[PDB]
Parts: structure tokens; C-alpha cells; sequence
């Protein structure tokens, strides 16, 4: 669909056999989730942002399915405010900036 | 233009009459750029990040052209590591999400 930004970019999305909302974020390179019930392994990674740096776990081929399309790759869960859905899955969905 | 989100979305723009390269973020409720001569008066503010809170300057009514067109918003000035066009400028260039 085409969403306009005057209000936060946020999406449905199932991952794990959970529901949650999640922000398109253009800004971000990653995935980042907080902290969720989620199965197998993960390796330590550290992302840094607007404030610093955080640990996260990093789980790859994970399925997600973001507002209805399924797309499958790394996700890193951790001490994040809000779910981002970052370039990685975007460019997945076909997901496009246009202006 | 229409960007897909292979790279980081970057454009140039000029502000107080310098030119500097900036992300376009959607998940950016405003806009904050690095340390930079900027003329006026300014609020200080805190905005808050993936790995915590950083004190800005909040300065309103400046211009700023994104890549040829001029907008007229609040910028905040500080330590972030990256440029950051957030949503408040974003919606003044019509800039829309498409998938
Ligand atoms: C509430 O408004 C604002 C929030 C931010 C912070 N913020 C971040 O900390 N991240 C960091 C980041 C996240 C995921 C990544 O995968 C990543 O890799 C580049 C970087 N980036 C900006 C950034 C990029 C590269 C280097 C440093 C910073 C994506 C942003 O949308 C936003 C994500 C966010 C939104 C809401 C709550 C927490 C995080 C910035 C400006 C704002 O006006």
C-alpha cells in the first residue's frame, strides 16, 4: 500500500507464532525486536543508535510475515523500545521511498 | 525520485548554508543532525534512542533543502553519529512508503 508519514509507520507483523506491531524504518540496516520467546540458536551481536550501543541476539532465517508478506532473514532481539523493521526485510517486501 | 533500500537511503542537503549527506528515516519522529554552526536562539531537549537518551539543541523554523526542495521545520543539533531526516521534514517533501 502507499502510507504517508504524518503519523509513525506501523505495521502488523506475525514472527514465532506471535502477533505484534512493528515500525517501517528506513533509517534502520537491521531488524531489531525486543525481547521475545523465540527458538534455537542465536550469536551475540552489538548494534549502536541514537544514545549508544546495544547487545543483542542474533537469530538468522527467521520467518516473519510483515503486513501479510512473508520474507524470511536475520532478526536481532533485544533491549529495543519499539520493533523495527529495518532494510534487510524492507528491501524483502519491495518496500520503496518515493517523493 | 522513487529510492529502493539496497544502500542506505542518502540525499544530499543544504542547511546554513552548508552542505551535508542525510539518511532519510522513517522511523525518526524529527530531524537531528551532528554538531554545526547553526544560527540562533535553541531550546535544549533529550531525544530517545535505541541505546538511550541524548541532550539536543532544538532549534525552530529553519530551512533546509533535501535533495531541491526547501522545507521549513524544527532541527535538532547534537551528538548523533548520522544526518537524520525524520518525519516532521519528511511529510513536508511529500515523501510516501510504497510496497
Ligand atoms: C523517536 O524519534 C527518533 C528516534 C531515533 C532513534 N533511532 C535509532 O536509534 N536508530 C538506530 C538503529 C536502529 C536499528 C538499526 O538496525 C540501526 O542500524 C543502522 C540503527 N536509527 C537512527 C540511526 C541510524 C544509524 C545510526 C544511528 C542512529 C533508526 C531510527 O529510526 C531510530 C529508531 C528508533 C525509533 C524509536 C525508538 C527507538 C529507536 C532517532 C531520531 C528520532 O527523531
Amino acid at each position: 500500500p502507499q502510507i504517508t508519514l504524518w503519523q509513525r509507520p506501523l505495521v502488523t507483523i506475525k514472527i514465532g507464532g506471535q502477533l505484534k506491531e512493528a515500525l517501517l524504518d528506513t533509517g534502520a540496516d537491521d531488524t531489531v525486536l525486543e525481547e521475545m520467546n523465540l527458538p534455537g540458536r542465536w550469536k551475540p551481536k552489538m548494534i549502536g543508535g541514537i544514545g549508544g550501543f546495544i547487545k543483542v541476539r542474533q537469530y538468522d532465517q527467521i520467518l516473519i510475515e510483515i503486513c501479510g508478506h512473508k520474507a524470511i532473514g536475520t532478526v536481532l532481539v533485544g533491549p529495543t523500545p519499539v520493533n523495527i523493521i529495518g532494510r534487510n526485510l524492507l528491501t524483502q517486501i519491495g518496500c520503496t521511498l518515493n517523493f
